[PDB]
């Protein structure tokens, strides 16, 4: 039932008249931004894009105006994720408290411009459970194989993680070492490798690159090892494990 | 004539045929097939067909799957057992032809079968494709690389699969039987050192030998791997790891 | 603004010029541009020049060629004599002003020849005997990647090439000997896997710009790099171990 | 003035004590000491003594035996709990005070208990030693790193332990609790890099992670054991093994 | 213990190949017999490389010993010559009846050779021959070219030359420790694996001339010596 | 035999009574000190350590050091091989030039203190290639008397680092002198930095670059800061 699926998806598009979608550039908020553009009009959809410390200011931007090309009124707002104590402090269920942050700054956009829900694209209870989002996509019985070729059945061409990943769990995040992991990575990858995670272990760094990488690598190595200590590291490291 | 020329000439054919089956490949000439009927014909009168067998990979066969159900295409699939073959298990110099040979003679029972004038495939500007009635569409309209390559830029057609990997006998000396054994064993070793980083590679079967021919600018990146891949060809029934001092071919 | 701004802006400028002359190259800016215009003013009212000259490699023409006919373009060749000109032949600072007046006066006659409004080219943000079209709607290069995305453009030069003349001092006269020494040289080495080289002419030494990354993986072909490039005349072949620029 | 006014002055001092304990530890220096003393005092009047410990490889240490014995000396080894030392165990600053205290305090025990005049050592012309008394014969006798190689090579000496090796507790932050179980963690990763071609390095310790100092010119060749060095490091217990991309002592 | 034997053969006969226990086997039994009274022979073969020849009877006229060197043709034998997993059996036998031959024929006690005797082990020889001032010695491991040879592959003297030839040209190039392995037309290059990010530049000089000696495909094996 | 090259070594050794020798602190001039010191006495051998412009001061500091520690009598005389107008243009026979401005120093020290001959070590008497000793042999010997610490490193004239017709300087000299010890100094022994006015040209055994990769940006700041605009590898190796 395939294009009972769309029929199942447009069915509760009609019925919100006016949404708020939590935009994030990749393929299936970019799917539910498009769907709910062309049901429901540019006006009655505001799309969301969250930016935070935690996100780097080139993968922010990248999905403004990814979400301008499709002409929906976007409007981006920044979370101070570090504000909550289990995000500050790493928890393994860190990103329930950082995914639960997130939709009530979305359930505020949408209950101060006139929505009916909050559509995204898909410890507690559930994240979305709580703060009443709708994630029309699941409920519809989207899979991976159907997504793919909705963008295409749109016209859809373009379509595009966070740091604390770089982070033990346990380890405090803060400005001063959020930034010194960030600055370390986008070094990194302006010296040839887009493919990078500088791991945090207090004063050490560990670098992880992909294996095939890890010769291309060996010139830089007094560079990156005097690069990374001023930014703070005593000791930087190449983990041998790679990736 | 022109390239506006070719495209009506092509579509010409198209709606001459009103329904149609595409051998479809993840290389430019069936996606561009694919598309262009599907744009001429709809999903109802265009079955994409892509072919399983022992003798190509299982990434290659998932993708072209893909592109067939991104273009918007009711696609199906068909396995074929060339080694049932004596031509193709021996590995003659024309085992490609009793591939092909077989290939195309499954495509016309599928195409009367599911109601089809004709076979497309993408052939553009040997005998076996106009033996069993297969309509060289792009050819029929004088399209070129160059012709290709703009009218499926112009269609907004980006992505296609670019590595056309060659048919997996290439690994192996001419006159050394293929066994659905041995091949297996070539796949796995050549799927292991793709999945390392190295989508350029072949795995050449000599017996107790295995010869790795990789590209020379890749071999200082793959100096890490050296003890993983001795290790793990060793497990996929070769006797002798060995890099090909003198890369690919 | 929005990409889908700047889009409206190119356009604009396109119908008011309603019949224009592209300087195509091949790299991804003039790719855009040449694109922009035939499905704007169709390919009656463009013509695509590829120029073709001593400081450019005969294998970088080519490609213009044959990209700007698969973009469906009137495709135009012209040659240009560079060496003609005393300023540059003898490298001097000012090789770029007097190989550029040659260029842009030479399709600026085109254009008169072939009735066009204007000649364009692939400028972005970050002579004006031509129009800058890109620049004057403030294109930048990560939205030349994003409205080549959106057209479907995938043939484009990935590695964009360069005046010859940049391997020698300024000062060392160029020759046609010294010229091809050096364009054969790193059409060797282009060969070989390493489409970003330079080979840096420093008369019976040359001197190899790779990027740093690649260093690792040429080691293999150290000697017979130095044998080829030793046969082609120079006496000492030499990788900079400074890389690139 | 010159060299054989010194071995004068050596000798001397040698004939003096009539019977001593010699700290052997196979470096060029106290190797010098060993041999000269044989010499002026005989074997039976001479006990060179080579410490086993937590704090040195079980590796090293045969090998010091090996040279005591090939020189001809009555070795007798002795073994010493560094982490007994609520100094050591901990890792201080000043641990290596209190360790060379507990060295020279254990020489001077069996120094009483087998009759020598003196404890002896290769301190040379190059601050806990004294107090226990240990004399430096040939840094008072004006013996420079030169002077001994030059008298070792008058006396036929070749063989030493020229790597002069480390106690494994430099492998440790200061202020990091020594344990029987991490040391040997740290121990058996250098003797796992030494066995693959590595004689010259260090496994620095960070509780789950392991960091390898290897000297600049080798990681070219370190490459191919990048997988077999992170697994068995891994297994000995961390969590992830590296490559300093500083080098040997950064 | 060790000279104890010595004294018990009065004149004796020492077979030196060049590795570090046939060179202190030969000096000892010389200081122990005297330089008369030790007969030295080194194995001349198709087996043996013309160096390892020379390495011998370079190192044995350096010790102070009467050297005389025999030549044997193992591949006379039919179990060598087709190269059977028990040739080493076929080999040991045509060296160790030659040797008794000789022992006869110079007025020998005994046959010596590389010293188990005595529970001599990799560290305790290493302690005598620093001892004894031996400096020279082969430190290249010497051989039998069987081994780069799967068991039942015909040795000819085109192929064996073939593979011979190889590592010695490898061996010039800066690997002394390498093998060159046989497989009719692959050949397969042993090197430590330390070295082979050292090798890299070499790649296809050694490819381009170990085509030139017969192999269609110059191999690295990928899990080295 | 071998105990024949030292027997017939001691016999010219004691044919020539006192001696002079020319210690270049390699193996070779060590062997030949301790030899001629073990026969002659330290009073009737004069080691002689050539200081000029073309060795570098610390090949000439530890060559001083190791005649002391075999016991010889040692003392340093200068060379000013760059008054020579055949060294200091470098021509294709200044290395004669310079090879007699060395000898006649020593011929000189030999007679002010009443040698019979100058000695050196090989493979003006050459008491070591006069007995047919072959390179297996010299470091045989060496263990047998008690020799260890030698200067392996044979650094040869730096004349060679300059092309023919380059002339010589003090200073550039030292722009060449200082670059090689810091590639020395991260663990290649072997390598030459060629001189090529604004281009240094490095010379390293092709087995070694895969160890150099890593010290790429390193060796060529240290070296730009030397004087060179451009600092390379040369594609071709050692030799
Ligand atoms: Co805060
Ligand atoms: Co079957
Ligand atoms: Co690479
Ligand atoms: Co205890
Ligand atoms: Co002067
Ligand atoms: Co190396």
């Amino acid at each position: 039932t395939l294009a009972t699926k769309k029929a199942t998806l447009v069915a509760a598009l009609k019925d919100l008249q006016r949404v708020t979608v939590a935009f994030s550039g990749g393929i299936d908020s970019t799917l539910v931004l498009k769907m709910a553009l062309d049901v429901l009009g540019r006006d009655n959809v505001t799309a969301v894009v969250a930016n935070s410390e935690l996100f780097t200011d080139e993968e922010f931007d990248k999905a403004m105006s990814l979400a301008e090309e499709l002409g929906a009124n976007v409007q981006g707002t920044t979370l101070d994720y570090l504000s909550d104590d289990h995000i500050k402090n790493n928890t393994p269920d860190s990103w329930y408290y950082a995914k639960k942050m997130f939709y009530s700054r979305l359930n505020d956009i949408a209950a101060n411009n006139g929505s009916a829900a909050v559509l995204d694209g898909m410890p507690g209870l559930k994240a979305r459970s709580e703060a009443g989002a709708r994630s029309l996509l699941q409920e519809a019985d989207f899979f991976k194989t159907d997504v793919r070729a909705l963008a295409q059945e749109l016209g859809l061409t373009n379509w595009n993680c966070s740091v604390s990943s770089r982070f033990p769990y346990g380890t405090t995040l803060t400005h001063d070492n959020i930034a010194q992991v960030m600055a370390a990575e986008k070094y990194l990858r302006s010296l040839g490798f887009p493919t990078v995670r500088v791991r945090f272990h207090n004063d050490i760094a560990r670098i992880e690159l992909p294996e095939a990488r890890i010769g291309d690598f060996l010139v830089f190595n007094d560079r990156v090892n005097r690069q990374l200590q001023s930014l703070g590291f005593r000791y930087v490291t190449l983990d041998l494990g790679g990736f």
